[PDB]
């Protein structure tokens, strides 16, 4: 049922074969194997398929433009003897090993990476349970990433990365929208739909807020000025003064 | 009556054979039996039924994209003796063992999640009585989901997510149209068609609850102003006090 | 090299094949193997050589 490759293979190119002869016993998860390698393709069985490949590599250009693909888990050590095509990977430049047969679902994501007020990333858990150092996680909810480098493009889709809000002391304060049953990330206070301030200075919009608007005070350290303000939930204000919704006071020089 | 079935068949994709043979006896339902295999399809029997089938799949594309199908039970434990062509199966991606012979009513469904105030869930029991952990359904009433993740999409069809209700304290305050027999899901007082206020700040339709309006308080802590009212059934207002249809009161700073 | 020998053969007739592959080890003298016999010959390997 087939015909004798002794054929000429190139060094980095790839070609598949014996897809069609029988596999491995036990937990040794080889099935139809194959192999990219640099010389030719002497071929012991007939039998085997023959699957026409000229250009593939196994290169990750660096630690930029790396790569990812479906498990095709056949080398393992005393650690971790992995599910093989159950489970799907993600690659660095730290495997410069030859390519395989049970491969799909795959590409190359270049490793995007942000720093502080740079950029932020809105990561989700898409099946994820407990993937990331040091702890484990509850469901398909949602986390901030915020500070130097990247991480693992994997069991996580970022809703996106946020171009965080900046705020110039007295002349600024921001609004935040709370949206889910969200806890304050900056206190205990906490409310679905809800409305917030932001008394500090240039900082990021945790997941759960939302940038609403930017407000700016109005100057009245003048002898010449006072605030006309409708207090408009029963609170107290930024000095601790109970009020009523409608009650109207003036602020002024205090 | 037929020819033999000596032909080449790749690893993932799936034939059906023996279709028009006997098939078992007692309980073991296997009828006429077929196979889904990565070897060479030697025929020991011309008779046969050949199906012819390039391309299938066993592939639950991770937890998402999943899949359901009518029954195929020919595999059992000790734990499980399963009816296996009255019944209806789905499945997730802990399922990647191979086809059957009886399969038909299935198809690719990605298990939708939702939480908190985000969405709910509107499930009823299509015909169900007792399918989920720890108790028993009667019949074919009505449940919600709340909370971080998804489930089972088998015996439940749910009647829609409901994008819920949003109150602002003092400001607002909700309608809802109780619609059966309704026990009040978040109190005591019920009656079909009767009319709701809801008090919390941004909460959840439950399923026998209908979102009519939101209704926002007109504001009275004014000395220039008082509401006037008219009772439409005979009650006790907010702060508890009697009254009787046609009467009119008017409510001010108090 | 070749075909799945998949052929309808009868019992007293004969078939020589895997002529072109290995032969044994040691004093036990079975070169390019051969079969005579009743059933289909169902061949493992294509390499084989057909006669």
């Amino acid at each position: 049922m087939a015909t004798e490759e002794a054929i000429i293979r190139i060094p980095p190119y790839h070609y598949i074969h014996v897809l069609d002869q029988n596999s491995n016993v036990s937990r040794v998860e080889v099935g139809p194997k194959t192999y990219i390698r640099q010389d030719n393709e002497r071929v012991l069985f007939a039998p085997v398929r023959m699957v026409t490949v000229p250009p593939r590599h196994y290169c990750i250009v660096a630690n930029p433009v790396s790569r990812d693909t479906q498990s095709s888990v056949l080398f393992d050590i005393t650690g971790q003897v992995r599910l093989r095509h159950a489970d799907q990977e993600i690659r660095l430049a730290q495997d410069p090993f030859p390519l395989y047969p049970g491969e799909v679902l795959e590409k190359d994501i270049t490793p995007l990476q942000v720093v502080l007020p740079n950029t932020a990333l809105h990561l989700k858990a898409l099946l994820d349970f407990e993937d990331k150092n040091g702890d484990k996680v509850m469901a398909g909810d949602e986390w901030l990433f915020e500070g130097p480098g990247t991480y693992i493009p994997q069991k996580e889709v970022e809703v996106v990365e946020i171009i965080q809000a900046t705020v110039i002391k007295q002349n600024q304060a921001l609004r935040l929208r709370a949206r889910k049953e969200c806890f304050d990330r900056e206190g205990k206070g906490r409310v679905t739909g809800e409305e917030w301030l932001v008394r500090s200075v240039g900082a990021y919009l945790p997941a759960v807020f939302e940038e609403v608007l930017d407000l700016v005070d109005a100057v009245i350290l003048t002898e010449k000025t006072a605030l006309h303000l409708r207090a408009l939930q029963n609170f107290r204000d930024l000095r601790g003064v109970l009020h009523r919704t409608g009650e109207e006071w003036l602020v002024t020089v205090q």
